[PDB]
């Protein structure tokens, strides 16, 4: 899975090791191994969420198979909100998530695509 | 709606308050309330647009229902180009926009997804 | 085409001119002119790839027509991996690529969309 997190918290207010802890958290939530989790954190951005520039975070989750239905994503969302509110010290009103299904032909790995691996 | 703006203008050349003014502008253009507009600005990046590293900006707009047809997006594009050329002091050759339709099952909000709200 | 590269290499470890060389490389690989190539590089990020925070890079490629099949993307992937491993001095285990087809109605250019140009 691919997780991308944008935040207007400065880099020195994002807890050290967050990108590693989000790999473990995603592994348990999504049912994929931690060594197949990719995390990108982009701090220090200028953001408005719901029209307000108070501290906030946007998460994007992309994966094959597991983020493609309302029922699956409801479960995922509840667990990611619990993790992120506690780690970033944000309220639930200051986080949004977007889910994007991928297919094997879209993922380039080791000079090929996943369709052939 | 979700607006993401990447630019190679340094942070100290992006006008103060842009993320707030882009919420108001998007509200009028897209016909959604400003308190449902989310803006992310990422300045200071290394960019080429049309093969040239002169100052430029890329905007991504994602929303339910309103960015899914050529005719709607033609209107949207004209209004966003007018706003951004004036705010960033860029020519129309130095801005591109991408539009992405979303569905309710893809948006995680308050620990659930929008399908159930 | 649109290329976006996220990396945890600091800005002062990304080779000068990379965004320009990636335009030329993409032109040859994708068969589109260099003056229609758009590159965004975001360095200095916090990243884990395959669960590891060692230096890494994520590339996203979006285009009309040419990134929509496994067979096309296998070829593209091999050539992008050769370019990026040499430029960034990374091993092939430290790069992933995502491919995203676009349609003409999604691209805002000169105040309209590409459907009408």
């Amino acid at each position: 899975p691919f997780l991308e997190l944008d935040t207007n918290l400065p880099a020195n207010r994002v807890p050290a090791g967050l990108e590693k802890r989000l790999c473990a958290a995603a592994a348990s939530i999504l049912g994929k191994p931690a060594d197949r989790v990719n995390v990108t954190v982009r701090p220090g951005l200028a953001m408005a969420l719901s029209g307000s520039t108070e501290p906030c975070a946007q998460l994007s989750i992309s994966s094959i198979g597991v983020v493609g239905t309302a029922e699956d994503n409801r479960s995922h969302s509840a667990h990611f909100f619990e993790f992120l509110t506690k780690e970033l010290a944000l309220g639930q009103d200051r986080i949004l998530i977007r889910f994007f299904p991928l297919e094997s032909w879209q993922i380039g790995k080791i000079g090929t695509v996943m369709t052939f691996l």
